[PDB]
């Protein structure tokens, strides 16, 4: 994938990115490294619930397909899958429009589950969210 | 439209419009202390890999719980919003549905706390939310 | 160990229960089957914090030790080994004095994790606390 | 004593008795932001398998960020209290000693949220805690 920028870690994928939930609403990857990530999304109503301000969901989704791609980035070629297995995100500050911007960063890289810390912002800055992410290494059965 | 609790008069998004609308999330029961939701997992439900986004088991519960809050405090003059969403994944999902049941199991003064149930088209518990809702006086 | 009534499932252990954490602050398991499991213990000072009241982190432990002893009672004779991995408590009412009974349900029994659900409460049978506690179970290293 | 915040006269439950004096943790820092705290691996900071217990881990940071919380709420008519507490274990603990530092990432009117880490002796990331503190107006 390039669309949303994804690693490319393959030849090709069971679902394209436009078609994706993250293509839907709209997630790209900025930075990429094997301890740090970067990602955003531009609000738009795609984003928020029906009360005007960005879905709870959204944040846990950015930061869900953010840190398991992040290490995807690095075990997919060590024949090893990533699922997250744990996502435990928490709402300070509500965002209504701009951006979310999120920052995982790898806290521990264990045989079979990485942990991310994952920071979300909006334009001006303010911390909204935060996510704990954990995610599973496992070899592909394929 | 996905069934939310009719609480007021005008909604700043349209349901069509809103994340909801989009993935296909729908109330089917809705009481003070149990909901229910479901969705059609289609791709707009799913990650690269052909499996249900984890993210969207989160949305799922998310808007769940708050919206079950909601229909009770609303009328009360109180605002209801997550604070906190744990979901743990333990079985993937690659078609069918996702089934989500909450069970309220606190209800304070300012925080609701609701257990989250997603399950698979056999039955099969494939994850699980705690959801946490803050609830405030409504804003003028 | 028969003194909290933690499952015997080996001959000897590194330390002895009235040693342990455990055994210092009195938990004491009471049933204990492969889907469930319950524990309790007394409020006394060695359980609160300075305000009074029984300390956030004594309803964390109470959970971990029930879950995690709760995996060991099975796979322990499968050669595995069972340690928390994940532990999130919520408080919801404090307690000051009494007891604090915990139930732990189990929910999941992956081949690397499971997963329980306990409920903590008070002597009046209200839910004080609840914890999601992910064992991870592994192959015995020894 | 264990070098707790010291906002008052009073406390219902001397140091050497309460749960953290039994073990044995004591706060080294402790500002509005930042507070750090240790204990020695004693047994009664184990469990039966000779490890750190994992509750031990989960008390040191309830108390750190709910004591750090409290440091700066209290002489404002303010009462914190832990409301969740999620510990995450990447690698266990033997022997030596535990030390955890508390980060303050929010401060809002009535929760605060604090990223503890736990680390061994050698300075390893052995537990990550993640502190919500609700903070209510003091009770009469
Ligand atoms: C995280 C996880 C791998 C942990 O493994 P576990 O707790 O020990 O559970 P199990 O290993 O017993 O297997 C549970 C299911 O996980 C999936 N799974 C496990 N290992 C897998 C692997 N190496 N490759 C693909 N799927 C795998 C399987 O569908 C499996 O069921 P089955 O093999 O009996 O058909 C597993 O719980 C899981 O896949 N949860 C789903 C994660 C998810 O859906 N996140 C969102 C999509 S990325
Ligand atoms: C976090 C918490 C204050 C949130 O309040 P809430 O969810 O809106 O619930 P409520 O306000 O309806 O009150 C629930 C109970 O919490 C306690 N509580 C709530 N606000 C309080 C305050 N300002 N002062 C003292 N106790 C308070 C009371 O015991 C109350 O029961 P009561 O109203 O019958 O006296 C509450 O859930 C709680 O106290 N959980 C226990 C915290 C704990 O034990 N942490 C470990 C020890 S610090
Ligand atoms: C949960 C856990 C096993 C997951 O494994 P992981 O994330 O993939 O990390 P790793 O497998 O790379 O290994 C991390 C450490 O776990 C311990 N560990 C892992 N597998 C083990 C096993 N089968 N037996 C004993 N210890 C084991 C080791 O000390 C290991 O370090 P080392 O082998 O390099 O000396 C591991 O993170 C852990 O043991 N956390 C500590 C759990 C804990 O302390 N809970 C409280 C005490 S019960
Ligand atoms: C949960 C929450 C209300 C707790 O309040 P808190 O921790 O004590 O923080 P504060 O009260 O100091 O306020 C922080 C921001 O929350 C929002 N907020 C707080 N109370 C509010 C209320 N009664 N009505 C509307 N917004 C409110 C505001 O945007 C506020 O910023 P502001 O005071 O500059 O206007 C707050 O952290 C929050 O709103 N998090 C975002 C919830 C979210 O986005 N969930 C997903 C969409 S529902």
């Amino acid at each position: 994938a390039t669309g949303g920028n994804l690693p490319d870690v393959a030849s090709h994928y069971p679902v394209a990115y436009e078609q994706t939930l993250d293509g839907t609403v709209g997630f790209v990857i900025d930075e990429m490294t094997p301890e740090r990530a970067t990602a955003s999304v531009e609000v738009t109503d795609t984003l928020r619930q029906r009360w005007g301000l960005v879905h709870g969901g959204a944040y846990c989704a950015l930061a869900e397909m953010l840190a398991t791609e992040a290490t995807v980035a690095v075990v997919h070629e060590k024949g090893m899958m990533a699922v997250g297995q744990s996502n435990h995100t928490s709402f300070f500050r509500p965002v209504k429009e701009g951006h979310v911007r999120a920052e995982a960063v790898r806290i521990h890289a264990g045989s079979t589950t990485w942990f991310w810390d994952v920071s979300l912002r909006d334009d001006a800055g303010r911390l909204c969210a935060v996510s704990s992410m954990s995610i599973a290494v496992r070899p592909r059965r394929d």
